[PDB]
RNA sequence: GGCUUUUGACCUUUAUGA
RNA sequence: UCAUAAAGGUCAAAAGCC
């Protein structure tokens, strides 16, 4: 029944049984995210007195990109306020809208409104992200896991399909390495994130959960020294797009396809033009540079600062071990013991 | 041939915030 | 118009099952 003993040819089958998530549990977590989202926008920045408010909560994580794996009770929300007015700002007082989150959720739960439960230090105090927490409402059936994240709203109205204004990357760039923070605001365009797997073919979708599966179980091994989970999506992708470009094909081959990807990592050098492009000349040369760091190189489709590679060989390394002895198990072979074989690239 | 689910698309509408 | 949840209808993709 696990991965590793599934044969190849019944790798949908596992799909379907194990990683597509179920229909009740998915209403619990919108109810809980319907929630979340009202309490932010009626309540914690809607006060008279209050000049800062809400332009929009966004559904980023797996939740957005429609790749959710099953029995995952969980939720990324990214709260944009109207008061921040660059990157910096948002770098300096989140950790202030942080604090003031809190208190009000403390403030609902006094008023017994819900019970939420924070999580204790994890991350050390300075610089936070996001504020992490569970909730648990006598609305819903079971609780579900929060992390909220304030940030300036970089991308203001933006309609999905169309590419940004580049002068907000100029911005970007500026503002980055200025400070070294190269990639850090890559959560003020979660939507181009989830608008990049959205409309993939639905197949695709499910080799994703596939491969995002096999990377959390590897990461039960190694842990927090794997590559970014946002860097296998993006080479599952990529994979897709250089060697099939159909919404039918063998899940296997697929599989095996990116396990060899791992495995030649040392020369994967992977970016996009779907959101930003050469044509601004800082924006251009920022994208250069990052083509001409070390392998592998897999530039972040929303933001051209951020390398989702992550610079670190080491994790790249563990995570090849793992893919060269997973090419030895059934998922990846033929009844007979054959390998199912990956992908022609271009 | 049929059903269901998952993931998207389109046309309207509701609530809340911008 | 954007965001979050929902209502009615239609369309597509893939998967599972009969």
């Amino acid at each position: 029944m696990e991965l590793r003993h599934t044969p190849a040819r019944d790798l949908d089958k596992f799909i379907e049984d194990h990683l597509l998530p179920n229909t009740c549990f998915r209403t619990q977590v919108k109810e809980a995210i319907d929630i979340v989202c009202r309490f932010l926008k009626e309540r914690c920045f809607q006060g008279t007195a209050d000049p800062v408010r809400v332009s929009k909560v966004v559904k980023g994580g797996s939740s957005g990109k429609g790749t959710t794996l099953r029995g995952r009770s969980d939720a990324d929300l990214v709260v944009f306020l109207t008061k921040l007015t660059s990157f910096e700002d948002q770098l300096r007082r989140r950790g202030e809208f942080i604090q003031e989150i809190r208190r009000q959720l403390e403030a609902c739960q006094r008023e017994q409104k819900f019970k939420v439960t924070f999580e204790v230090q994890s991350p050390r105090r300075e610089n936070p992200r996001a504020l992490s927490f569970v909730l648990s409402s006598p609305q819903l059936q079971q609780e579900v896991e929060f992390d909220v994240l304030p940030a300036f709203d970089a991308l203001g109205q933006w309609t999905p399909g169309y590419k940004p204004n580049p002068e907000i990357y100029v911005q970007l760039i500026k503002e980055c390495k200025s400070r070294g923070k190269e990639g850090e605001f890559s959560t003020c365009f979660t939507e181009l994130q989830r608008d990049f797997l959205r409309n993939r073919p639905t197949k695709l979708k499910s080799l994703i959960r596939l491969v995002k599966h096999w990377y959390q179980t590897c990461k039960k091994t190694h842990g927090n020294k794997l590559p970014p989970q946002y860097a296998l999506e993006l080479l599952t992708v990529y994979a897709w797009e250089q060697g099939s470009r159909k919404t039918d094909f063998s899940t296997a081959q697929g599989f095996q396809t990116v396990l060899e990807l791992v495995l030649k990592h040392q020369k994967l050098c992977i970016f996009w033009e779907a959101y930003y492009d050469f044509t601004n000349p800082v924006v251009g040369r920022c994208m250069l540079q990052q083509l001409k760091k070390p392998r592998p190189v897999i530039l972040d489709p929303a933001d051209p600062t951020g390398n989702v590679g992550g610079g670190d060989t080491h994790s790249w390394q563990r995570l090849a071990q793992e893919a060269r002895v997973w090419l030895g198990y059934p998922c990846c072979k033929n009844l007979d013991g054959s390998l199912v074989g990956a992908w022609t690239m271009l």
